[PDB]
C-alpha cells in the first residue's frame, strides 16, 4: 500500500519511488546512486537478484535515509545549470571550449577523417527525417531498398543511425542521438555494417517507411528513428562531494543537465584520470617504501623499453634534480614514471586495491583491466598507473573516494549514500557496511596533504578558497581531452572533471579549467563554514633543514635548502 521514499540527511522527503520502466526538487543524480547502492547492498544481504532487489525497492514500502545534503545538492545544480555563464563560455566564435576537426560541410570528424557528428541540416530535413543523398541509396526492380552510406549502420538486424550536433543559445555544442529500428528477422542481406539491402517484404507491414524527394534523395520516416530533440550539452562536467571523515556522500553531480533522467557520469562513465593518478598510484606508495618528501628525483631524458623518448613532460624540457614534493607539485611525468619503476607495478596494484580503484572481491565490478582480464590491452602499465593514461579510466566517484582516504588520515572509507533503510513496520532492514581500510599511515597522509597544498599556487589558482585551506592535484590528459581536479579541505573531499562526452572532441582551455570550476563547487559546499586550517602535524613527524640536491642535513653554505616534514625514523642523520 505505502510507497517507497528517499530522504535527505535531515529526514526531508526527496523522492517518492515509482516504477517508470511528488514534485522533485533535485536532479536524479544523487537519488539514482542511492537506489543503485541500496540495490547492491540488498542483494548482498538477502541474496536477492537484480530484479528481486528492485522489486523490494519499488513495492516494499521502504524509507531510505540517504546522506544527501539537499541545500548543497540544490546549489551545486544551480552552478551546473549555469555552467556556460559561470565558466565564461565564449559566445561569438565556434562552439564553446570545443576543439575538433571538421569537414568542408561542417561535420565533426575524428583524427582520421571519419564523420562522428553530422551537422543537423546535413542529416535531417525539416521534419526530423533522415536524408540519404543520391548515390548512396538504390531501389532495384524488386522495390527493395539498398543503402550504402556512413549515415546508417546495421548490426544484428538492427538499423542504427548517426548522431548529429546543434549549437544552443549559449554557443555550446549540443550532441543529439537518433534512435534505432529493429528490422525483421528475414528480409535483409548484409555486406558490411554500412552497406545492406532491405527487401520489400519488410516495407509491407510499414509502408510509410521511406520516400524519394524532389532531389532524388532517400527520406526515412522519423516515426521509426526517434530524434533526441533536447540532446546533451557539451562539454560535460561532474562533481563528487564527500565527507572523508565518515565516507558519507554529500552531493553528486553527474552532468550539466538537471531535469529528466540525465546520464550520471559521476559513477557510470569512467574517464582518464591523468596526473591525478600520480599521488595515489605512485607517490603515496613511495612514501611507504623508502621515499621522503625531500627525496631527489632526476627529471632527465627517459626512454621506454623500445628506445623512444617516453614520457614527455608538459613543459617541453627537463627540470633536473627535483624533490618528491616538487616532482608531484610540478606534475613531472619523468619523475612519476621513474618512481613507479623503482617500486613495483605490483606494489602499486596493492594501493589501487586499498584505495578502492581495484575491487578486491569481484575485480570485474571495477574499471581496472588486469592481466587476467586482458593480455593485449591491460592496465598493468606505467602509462596507466603512473601517468593516468588508463585503458578505461576511473570514475569521479572512485577518484574522490580514494583521495578522501588521504584526507581522512590515510584511512579509506567506502563512500556510502545512505545510512539506513526502514520497512513499513519501522525496523531497519538495511544498514550499509562501510569497508574501512587503512591505505597509509596518518603521518604520510599529512605529508601528502601538505605537498599538494602547494599545487593551487602553481597550477590551480581557481581552486584557492578565501578562508579555508585547500589541497589537491590537477589532471589534464593528452591533448586536453580531460580536465581534472581532485582535492580536499579540512571539511570535505571533492572531485571535479570536465570534458567532452565524445573524446574525439577536445578542450581548447588548457588553463586547468576543472580546477576553476572545482573552486566554484568548493565555495558552494563550504558556505557558512567557519575558517579552518588543515590539522597540524602528528607527534611522529619531525622537521629538518635539508638540501634539495641530496636529502641529507644541510649545513651553512648549502645552495638550496628548505625545512621539510619527515616521518620520525626517516629523516637524514648525516650532513651534506
Ligand atoms: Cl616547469
Ligand atoms: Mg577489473
Amino acid at each position: 500500500i505505502q510507497s517507497s521514499t528517499i530522504l535527505d540527511r535531515n529526514e526531508n522527503l526527496v523522492e517518492k519511488i515509482e516504477n517508470l520502466e511528488f514534485e522533485r526538487e533535485v536532479s536524479t543524480y544523487f537519488t539514482e546512486y542511492v537506489k543503485y547502492q541500496v540495490a547492491e547492498k540488498l542483494m548482498k544481504k538477502f541474496n536477492y537478484t537484480k530484479e528481486e532487489a528492485w522489486d523490494k525497492i519499488y513495492n516494499g514500502g521502504l524509507t531510505i535515509h540517504s546522506t544527501m545534503d539537499q541545500n548543497i545538492q540544490k546549489n551545486l545544480e544551480k552552478l551546473y545549470a549555469d555552467f556556460a555563464n559561470a565558466m565564461n563560455a565564449p559566445r561569438y566564435g565556434g562552439p564553446s571550449f570545443a576543439a575538433f576537426k571538421r569537414d568542408r560541410a561542417s561535420n565533426i570528424t575524428d583524427e582520421k577523417g571519419n564523420i562522428i557528428l553530422y551537422k543537423k541540416a546535413n542529416l535531417l530535413d525539416e521534419n526530423n527525417n533522415v536524408i540519404i543523398p543520391k548515390g548512396e541509396f538504390s531501389i532495384d526492380s524488386d522495390n527493395s531498398l539498398k543503402i550504402n552510406s556512413q549515415r546508417v549502420s546495421i548490426y544484428q538486424n538492427v538499423l542504427s543511425m548517426a548522431s548529429f550536433y546543434t549549437v544552443n543559445d549559449q554557443n555550446n555544442l549540443v550532441t543529439h542521438g537518433i534512435g534505432n529500428f529493429q528490422l525483421p528477422e528475414q528480409g535483409v542481406t548484409v555486406e558490411n555494417e554500412k552497406s545492406f539491402k532491405i527487401s520489400a517484404s519488410v516495407f509491407e507491414n510499414y509502408k510509410d517507411f521511406y520516400s524519394v524527394n524532389e532531389n532524388g534523395n532517400l527520406v526515412l520516416n522519423s516515426k521509426y528513428f526517434q530524434v533526441d530533440e533536447k540532446g546533451t550539452v557539451q562539454p560535460q562536467s561532474s562533481s563528487v562531494v564527500l565527507d572523508h571523515k565518515t565516507g558519507q556522500l554529500i552531493a553528486i553531480i553527474g552532468g550539466r543537465e538537471t531535469t529528466g533522467h540525465p546520464l550520471n557520469r559521476a559513477y557510470r562513465v569512467p574517464r582518464q584520470p591523468g596526473s591525478t593518478m600520480k599521488p595515489l598510484g605512485v607517490y603515496i606508495p613511495a612514501l611507504d617504501n623508502g621515499y621522503t618528501a625531500a627525496t631527489a628525483i632526476e627529471d632527465a631524458p627517459h626512454y621506454n623499453d623500445k628506445k623512444e623518448l617516453w614520457p614527455k613532460n608538459w613543459y617541453n624540457g627537463y627540470r633536473g634534480l627535483q624533490t618528491l614534493r616538487e616532482s608531484l607539485v610540478q606534475s613531472i611525468n619523468v619523475n612519476a614514471v621513474k618512481t613507479l619503476e623503482d617500486i613495483g607495478i605490483e606494489k602499486s596494484k596493492e594501493y589501487f586495491k586499498k584505495f578502492g580503484l581495484i575491487n578486491e572481491d569481484n575485480e570485474l565490478d571495477d574499471t581496472y583491466v588486469s592481466r587476467s582480464e586482458s593480455v593485449d590491452h591491460n592496465d598493468e602499465n606505467l602509462s596507466s598507473m603512473a601517468l593516468g593514461g588508463m585503458t578505461r579510466g576511473m570514475t569521479n566517484l572512485k577518484m574522490t573516494g580514494a583521495y578522501a582516504a588521504i584526507a581522512n588520515d590515510g584511512r579509506y572509507n567506502e563512500p556510502i549514500s545512505f545510512t539506513k533503510v526502514v520497512d513499513s513496520t519501522g525496523k531497519t532492514i538495511l544498514e550499509p557496511e562501510q569497508k574501512q581500510r587503512q591505505v597509509t599511515s596518518k603521518e604520510n597522509a599529512f605529508i601528502m596533504r601538505d605537498i599538494l597544498k602547494g599545487v593551487p599556487d602553481v597550477m590551480a589558482h581557481g581552486a584557492k578558497h578565501p578562508t579555508i585551506e585547500v589541497s589537491g592535484k590537477t589532471g589534464t590528459t593528452d591533448d586536453v581531452q580531460d580536465s581534472w581536479f581532485v582535492g580536499f579541505t579540512p571539511y570535505y573531499t571533492i572531485g571535479t572533471w570536465i570534458g567532452f562526452d565524445n573524446q574525439h572532441i577536445k578542450l581548447n582551455n588548457n588553463n586547468s579549467m576543472a580546477a576553476t570550476l572545482w573552486g566554484k563547487v568548493n565555495r558552494i559546499v563550504l558556505e557558512g563554514k567557519e575558517p579552518k586550517k588543515f590539522d597540524g602535524p602528528s607527534e611522529n613527524i619531525i622537521r629538518k633543514y635539508v638540501s634539495i640536491r641530496t636529502g641529507l642535513l644541510a649545513t651553512e653554505g648549502t645552495e638550496k635548502a628548505i625545512y621539510e616534514y619527515f616521518v620520525k625514523g626517516t629523516e637524514p642523520t648525516k650532513y651534506e
